[PDB]
Formats: C-alpha cells, structure tokens, sequence
C-alpha cells in the first residue's frame, strides 16, 4: 500500500576493471561481475525494504559485451517489482567510455530478494512505481518474469526432492 | 556426433566457508557463491568442449539453504545439455556435514557456455549422455530449460533494443 | 579551463556494505580499505572530468570523522572541486547510510590531486569546473586555500627527497 | 585394533584455473598461492577422515616439479596416506590438466601433517587408513619413511626453539 | 617518559604483484595506501604500547611510479608525539637488488590516537631523534601538525554545513 | 665471493586481520605460507643479486597458534649457499607490544634456485654467520640440505611411479 519510486532506492557503483579481475585474455571474469551485481543489488533491496534482506535467487545474468582490462563500469540497480514480501532487483551494467562519452550495455541481471524482520520471517515491503520510460519498461515487463520464475520454482522443488 | 558422458567432464570443488566469505550475519555472501559457481562451471565446459569457452548467460541460481561460517561446501559441475556449439552446465552446491555424514543441497545453478575455436568463432562440441539416475534426471529435464531459456532470450533482446533506442 | 563542466557531470557514486573482510579486529573498518576505495572512485571521477587518463599526484588528506562498523552501508560520492591548468582536486565524501531511518552521517572526508595525461604521458589541459548547488558551492569556495596548501606541501616533499638523497 | 577408512572415502578434489592474480610477474604461478590452495584442500580432507576439527601441525614438504603458467588448469587431489593415533599425513597431488590433448602432468607434490581435535581442543583418536589401488598403495607404502623424517624434524625443531629461547 | 624514533621503527619488504597493479602495469595507489596504513598502525602500537585508531591520513605523495616485480621497502617511524597523539612518517623505497640501490618512491604522513580500554584517548610517551634523517623529520614536524589541526577544524565546519 | 647472513636479511611486520583467519579466530595456515614464501623469495633475490625460483618448501613448523589482532614479525635470511641454490630460513614471531616480548610462532625452511636472463642456474655468493643465532642456523643447515637432496630422489621415484 505505501509506495516508493524506483529512483528512491536506486544504487550506483562505478568501478575500474583491474588485471586481478580478468582472465589471461584480458576479459573480466564472470564470477567477479556477478559478485559485484549481488552486492549492489542487495543494497538497493535493503534501501527499498528498509530492512535486512536475503537473496532468494539469481533469476538471470546476460553477458552482452565482453569487458576488457581498464574499462570503466557503471552498475545501476533498482527495484522493478514488489511482491508481498519480495523484490525483483534489476541491475544494468554499462561500459562507460570517457574519451567519447558513450555508454554501452555490457550486462543485464535480475535477482529476487526477500525482506526479513528482526526475527527473520518475511516482512511486507512497500510497492514500487516508475517515473521515466526505462523504469516504465522494466516495471511493465516485470509480470512476465514473475510468472516464469514461479514455474521454475515448481521445477526446482521437483529436482530437490528427487535428489 | 562424438559423445561424452556427464562424468567425463565432471568437476569438483571442496571449500570451507571462512569469515572473509561471510556477511554481518555469518551467512555466506551470495556473490562469493556465484563467483565459485562460475569458476567451476567454466572448467567443466572447457573439459567437455576441449576448447576455450565463454559464459553466454547465468540461467539461474537458486539459494535453497543458508550456508554458515565453517560449513564445508562441495560444488559439483557437469554438462547436462550440449547444443551444436553450446553447453548447459549444472552446478550442485552441497553442505557436507563431516560430524554426521550428511549432504544437503544448499544451492543449484544452471549456466550456458559457448565453445570457441582459436579464431574465436563458435565451435562444435560433442553430445552428452547420462550414466546414472541423477545424471539422468538433469539430462531429461534439460529440454524444458532450453525452451524456456530461448523464450527468455527473445524478451531480453526486446529489452536491449529498447534501451538502445531509449 | 575555457571549456567548462559542472561538478555534477563527473560525479561518481559507490555504495558498499561493510563485510568482515573489510574490518579489523575491532569490528571497525580498516582505514586502508577505505583509502583504497577512495582512491578508486576519485580516480574515476578525475578521468570522467578530464576525458583522459590520469595519475594520482598526491592524497592531500583523509579525515576519519565517525567510526564505521560492520554491517554499515557506505556511500562514497566523488567530484571535482578545483581544476588547474592540467590538475584536478577531487573531493570524496563517505557517508554512513542508515536505511532504517533514512539518515546520513558523514563518516569520512578526503581530498586528492590528479594530473591528466595525453597519449605521450605529458600534462594535458583540462576543462574548468563550476558548482550548481550549495554543497558543491561549499567545496568549490573552499578549494583555493587547500590548493595553496598543496602547493606549499609539494615543495616540502621535494626537499625531504633531496635531504634523504644526500644522506 | 580400530575402525578404518579407505583413502578414497576422504579424497577431496579441487579444480582451479590459473588467473593473473595468482601469478607473479613472470606469468608463473606464485608459490605462495599454490601453497595456500594446497593447505586449504588438505585441511578438508583431514577433517573428513577424522570426522572432527583439525589443526595443521606442519607442512612436511612442497616440491615444485613443473612451472605453472597462466591459463593452466589445475587439479588438486588430496588424501590421507598415513594415520597415527591422533594425527594424519595428507598427500596432495597437483596436476596440470590439458583439455586440448586430454593429458595430465604432475606439477607439484606436497605432504602435510594434521592433528585431530575434539571440542575441548584435545588430541582425538582418528580412524586408520587403507589403500585400494596402486597409487594409493604407493603413497601408503612410502608413508613410514616420511613420517619418520617428520618426527626427527620435530626433534631438531625442539632443539632450535630451546636454543633460541636461551639466546 | 620518552622513546627514540628507532625504538618503534618498523620495516616491511613486499614485492609488487600483478594483483596489486592497475592497467598501466603501475601499482594501484589504493593498495600502496593500504600497506602504508597497516605498517604505520603497527609502528604506532609499538610506540604507544596500546591500541591505536587512525585519526587522519595527513598526506601521501606519489613521487615515482612503481612497477610490477619491483621490490618495496616500507619504513615507518614516529616523528611527533603530542599528549595522546602520534604522527607516523612512512618512507616507501624501490629496492634495486641487482646493485644495492634505494629510490624514494613515496612518502606519507598519518596521525594516530592511542586509546585505552575505555576507548578514550591515552597518554603516549614523547619521542626523540638520534640520526640526521630522524632529526629532519622531527624538526619539520610542527608545520605538519599545525596543518593537521587547522584541517580538523575545517572538517568540523564542513560536517556542520552538510548537516543542514 | 661472500656475503653475511645479515646483508640479505629481510623483515616484515603484519597484523592478523579477520580475513586472514579461519572460523576459530586462528590464522589460516595457507596465508602464513604465502607470506613466508614472499619474504623468503625477496631475501633470496637480495643474496643472489638475481631472479629466483622456488625449488621446494622444505618445511613449515607451526609452533604457536596465531590469533586475530596479533602482530607478526617475519624474519628471513640465507642459511646455506650451494653452487646455484640457497636455503632460506624464515622465523615468524608474535610481537607483544604490551610486554616487549617475542615468541616464536612458526619456523620455515625453503630452497631457491638463482636464474640468469634465460632461466639457467646462476652461481651465487657463499654465506657466513656473524652472531650465535645465525651461526646456529648455518651449522644446522648442511644436514637439512642432505635431507632435501635425498627427498628429491624419493620424489623422483614417486613421479616415475605415477607415470606408469
């Protein structure tokens, strides 16, 4: 019922790609990218929920452009869907070319968080609303992802129990 | 048409959960788990392809049970589906209780890799087959995941194109 | 400095949670980790502003004002507060972000100086800088005294170097 | 006698690729990084065998047999090759794995000693160990001489400590 | 109670590995400053004989670029001792082992406060120089201390202004 | 041509932080071994006046467990100089600043080979002790070196057995 804009809890992270973050080929390790994604996303989720949160799942990570040593990265995270106690966080990862001022989308990720109280049970969260067109796009496309995620949870119980 | 068992390229990783891998709650940071997952899965994909690989996508990571400091983790990675040039890798993450000989499934992840030749174009990979019941389960359930992953890639393209315009 | 940029144009952010690895024995953030992050974010702001590769000439100061504990959420904000011919003062604010009551407290404050370099590695001219809001105004207005101070300190350092060189 | 465990039962694996951060300037793996990974995998194997918390008593040796380059894929295999009353010798084999030609070469070899501890921090009896194949048999058969040298080295180490306490 | 600058003098020899560098094959500054902070904290603990906290980094001057595979020697000592506070100076040298050379690659000044168990400021011993370089750092300390006190005052003004 | 054990002696003071510890608040053995390798490699380079490679870790003895917040002092020196090879001994002490005490927490012996530009074995200067402790490591070194060479034979047998 109480609502927050997607911008209210929007978090940023600017990082330079150092040799330690890459492979022998000068390409950023996917694991490192995902670690950063998880960090920034968790912070956005805490901001939105105004509470501690736990990562329920990584719903996807798409690697669109290779990231090279010395690149400057901008991570942008915001909530695109608010369930009863849960939040979908969308993270955009862009390559920032400072010499000719271009921004290129290098990766895209969706994660799901659950808000938890002192006691550790699911806490209700505020809803969310977009204010500009990009925000509007992620918001409008949230339902498809939520449906698909539910089906995939079904399949996961089948698999876990088989094991 | 050349084939490999899921066992042939199966890779293991045993790690203990140390304070540096944890958050304020003593729980393992999700990012660290995902980094290790990516690492072990890439190696499995290389073994199978007998070639260099690139991560196309993380199809999912399900966090099923929380992991505490001092837990012993076993990551198992194997190929569950082999397309023409692509591989689905499944990673099981288990908590190994050595005091009570149990393994409990703590996380489950699916990633997609593309094999590349020296020039960097997509390379054909061998097909894959299961030998035991668990391998059989992951192998049999792979097609559903592949169909859904294709639909999701279509929508992802829609989103990318939209951000390109806007 | 005739071409100009606002302090906002090159403003960089960094949101990070304080994990055990970032701490020391006392649950406090190690100063070194803080300074490493500060260096990274400031270097990026300087690159954005200069539109060129940069080198860190000096860390002019880091003031630790409020202790930072594990589980705190930090927000690093970096921006250019002064632009010489080829050099830039970057100011970094480090705030403790309380998400439970939506407050911010300034935990640390840092000033660094960068030089822009062209492909030869020679000093490159940079755009000047101007403030748009009151905080930006504060740092911009107080920058000249810090710059004067940095220029004196450059001399003192060259000397410590020669004195140690002879002996 | 006592309960026994096969060398295979507590066998632990670790597959890791050699990335720039794990390297020295030469593009060769840093010895320290290798020893860290070795110690890590070895402790887990020892824990599995003892079914208890363990402490590292000593690294008995690390032999660097083949240089390791960036992009090499390593397989660490760890197993208990000797079990004393409360102690375990763990042997770690480090192999370079070549996917292109499907061959394995022994790049390093290490022997460590662990002591099992119960909740009190007292030495706990551990199960004995037995081999099932030729490789396991080899490390098992060659264990006594190594255990002997570790013991002598414990003696002289005592000598060194006592000498240094005096001076 | 007094101590010489040498009594608490600490050393640290470290090699510059790829993980410590930037894209330029040059040492990442942040890493340098982390090492500086660490060794300085140790020297401060030895002088104070107590727990310390970093009050400020007063300066870090990057004088020569540092490369991968270079060997660094960090030297830290107390150059000024106030009532409860200590200035630590850190010299960072590139140690050329092929022909016994030392080149000063970086120079840093940090200020620490000693804290007793209550977490309150603890009195520390004063300090005295014994050789020419120790004397140099000692004698030139007052300018740095005055600078530090003024800068703390201005930091308080900034905190006040940012609060509103 | 000769060098004293002190000439190439290297120091390292480091504090034990949570990230360097296992679950019991105790320092991870692996981290210790990494630091030992680093400092020993530097000492070997100074003595040899050349690039070096680690041939073997001859031993690491953990004598005292190391806890969070402890200050460690690593001391490395050459205790033996062969034709092209060097034994380096590393002492790891716990530095108590409250009681001006040093307790030996760990002890390690390593072997290095000096390499020329192309990576062929290079002759190194010999080594000599000047005080009693240096003399002790020097005098006890030959027995350890014989042990190392023998262990190379045993390793040779093991590698060849694995080849079949």
């Amino acid at each position: 019922r109480p609502m927050k804009s997607m911008s209210e809890s929007k978090c940023y992270k600017n990082r330079q790609v150092f040799p330690q973050d890459t492979n022998h080929h000068h390409t950023m390790f996917g694991g490192t990218l995902m670690a950063n994604i998880a960090e920034i996303a968790a912070i956005t989720a805490m901001k939105h929920a105004g509470a501690q949160v736990v990562t329920a799942s990584t719903d996807s990570v798409d690697f669109l452009k290779p990231i090279k040593t010395g690149d400057i990265l901008q991570y942008v995270a915001m909530v695109s869907y608010a369930g009863t106690s849960s939040m979908e966080v969308v993270v955009q990862i862009r390559i920032d070319d400072v010499f000719n001022n271009k921004h290129d989308l290098a990766a895209l990720s969706y994660l799901t968080f659950v808000a938890l109280d002192d006691e550790g049970k699911p806490k209700h969260v505020p809803g969310v609303y977009p204010e500009d067109d990009v925000e509007k796009w992620f918001y409008d496309t949230a339902p498809q992802r939520v449906e698909r995620r539910k089906a995939r949870r079904i399949e996961s119980k089948q698999t876990i129990e088989y094991l």
